[PDB]
């Protein structure tokens, strides 16, 4: 897998933002992991921390795996990097989002994101609390 460039269009909630990509507008989806929506418990703050997180960033990278790069509803399906931090795994060892939507051949960073939740789950952090 390889990381390519992207900038910031908007925040939208803890798993969907949206990015220009090849100079294209593009809602993304995050790969491996849910958040609440923003009217569930532990929503506000998901979308808080993405925003947070993508907002700071002086550089923002999509990295695609290795199947589908959009999904039904045209979201394209990547892992987010944030000056080097993947924001799917940065969710995941807070608590404010759980391993989920795991397709076979885009599950590439799987057991690197199952590994967070577990440490996420043992300190009983915000969704697991
Ligand atoms: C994360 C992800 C979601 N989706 C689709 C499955 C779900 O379909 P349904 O909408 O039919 O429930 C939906 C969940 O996304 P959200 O959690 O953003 O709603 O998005 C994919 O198809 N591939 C993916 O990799
Ligand atoms: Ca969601």
């Amino acid at each position: 897998l390889h990381k390519e460039p992207a900038t910031l269009i908007k925040a939208i909630d803890g798993d969907t933002v949206k990015l220009m990509y090849k100079g294209q507008p593009m809602t993304f989806r995050l790969l491996l992991v849910d958040t609440p929506e923003f009217n569930e418990k532990y929503g506000p703050e998901a979308s808080a921390f993405t925003k947070k997180m993508v907002e700071n960033a002086k550089k923002i990278e999509v990295e695609f795996d290795k199947g589908q790069r959009t999904d039904k509803y045209g979201r394209g399906l990547a892992y987010i990097y944030a000056d080097g931090k993947m924001v799917n795994e940065a969710l995941v060892q807070q608590g404010l989002a759980k391993v989920a939507y795991v397709y076979k051949g885009n599950n590439t960073h799987e057991q690197l994101l199952r590994k967070a939740e577990a440490q996420a789950k043992k300190e009983k952090l915000n969704i697991w609390s």
